[PDB]
């Protein structure tokens, strides 16, 4: 199971996105949040509530561990609210806690990229804009909304040509419209008649894709 | 749907069970705050991770099945604690708020609006009378979630226990279990373990 990045267009896999991430940095650097900043983000002026790097946090664990990731079929990328697109290399370690993520992505934000010891190879890396040039040839790029009619991902997923990989971008925000790549997108599609977490719905598109995949 | 507790003995459902769940008071215990603490209390620093029981629970909470009515989540706790989570919790979604809820419901015994209750060991006492109890274990063979769940009997629940612990043995159920079975080919993490299952119920259960 050879490492899939950008550089890769052909490979079938799933991608998926998370957009809207609320990924901003500010000089204490921190990475901003409801719970710790609102202080800060009040008098900012900014909406307290929009601050949620807890979900990309969670997001990014469910994806990373999922066994469609083990097996190599999977890649994430971020992006960010404020404009950033962000790689993240299939076999990179998220912290599991909050505040070492928060770490990490102050790091990432300010250097462009994360290495690891021993290795040149970036695990986390700011790309430029706009997804589409790094997104496989044959994609079909799918936002996740409760608005959209309703699809067994399993189903969904086996009516995709031989060749062609499926992304999902999914709003890794706490409220807002899913308009967030309507400029990219083939398709919206709802996971549930209830309205569903961004990690939730992760979770299940992964399953799905999995399940259809024969990935145990 | 109508709440689920374990006062109702009969209707089939999923269950859920976080065992060996990192969840004690000083704020809740953790590896990344308290290690100098927890070597002056001479525990495992790397066993304090509430974050794994944290990020369970929402993803149990979240699911589907859960909405629909036929989840219920227990949480035994490595100190021996049992806990049953009413389905209709609000799991804060930060592990700062997270830790303000589970303090409160640790010293009070209970929390309401009883979202959270502690309860009287074994969890078996309190499952329904007809239900299948399965751990959960990388070390067993491995299944595909839907069609096991399909085998349940038409009036049969099942009870998954889960390892919310950060490493050990799957062990923590042998005693209460009927099988064992592995969800994966590839070693995961707890809360993908409950969202495999949870997922695998909804297929065979017709929730969407
Ligand atoms: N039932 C459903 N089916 C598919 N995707 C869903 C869903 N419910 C939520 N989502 C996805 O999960 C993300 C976060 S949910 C928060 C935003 C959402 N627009 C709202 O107002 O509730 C959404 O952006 C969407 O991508
Ligand atoms: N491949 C797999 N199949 C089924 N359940 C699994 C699994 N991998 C992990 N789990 C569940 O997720 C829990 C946490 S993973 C950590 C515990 C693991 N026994 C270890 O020492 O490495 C496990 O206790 C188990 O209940």
């Amino acid at each position: 199971p050879p490492v899939l990045t950008s550089k890769d267009k052909i490979t079938k896999r799933m991608i998926v996105v998370l957009a809207m991430a609320s990924l901003e940095t500010h000089k204490i650097y921190v990475l901003l949040n409801c719970d710790d900043h609102q202080g800060l983000l009040k008098k900012m002026g900014r909406d307290i509530s929009e601050a949620r790097p807890d979900i990309t946090h969670q997001c990014l664990l469910t994806l990373l561990d999922s066994p469609i990731n083990k097996a190599g079929k999977l890649q994430v990328y971020i992006q960010t609210s404020r404009g950033i697109l962000i790689e993240v290399n299939p076999t990179v370690r998220i912290p599991r806690t909050f505040k070492r993520f928060s770490g990490l992505m102050v790091q990432l934000l300010h250097k462009l990229s994360i290495r690891s010891v021993n290795s040149e190879e970036k695990l986390l890396k700011v790309i430029k804009n706009p997804i589409t040039d790094h997104l496989p040839t044959k994609c079909r790029k799918v936002t996740l909304s409760f608005d959209a009619p309703v699809i067994r991902v399993q189903d969904y997923i086996e009516k995709l040509d031989d060749d062609e990989s499926i992304c999902v971008f999914v709003g890794a925000m706490a409220r807002g419209k899913d308009n967030f790549a309507d400029e990219y997108v083939d398709e919206k599609v709802g996971l549930s008649n209830y309205p569903l977490s961004a990690s939730v719905a992760c979770s299940k598109f992964c399953h799905g894709a999995e399940d259809a995949w024969n990935i145990l």
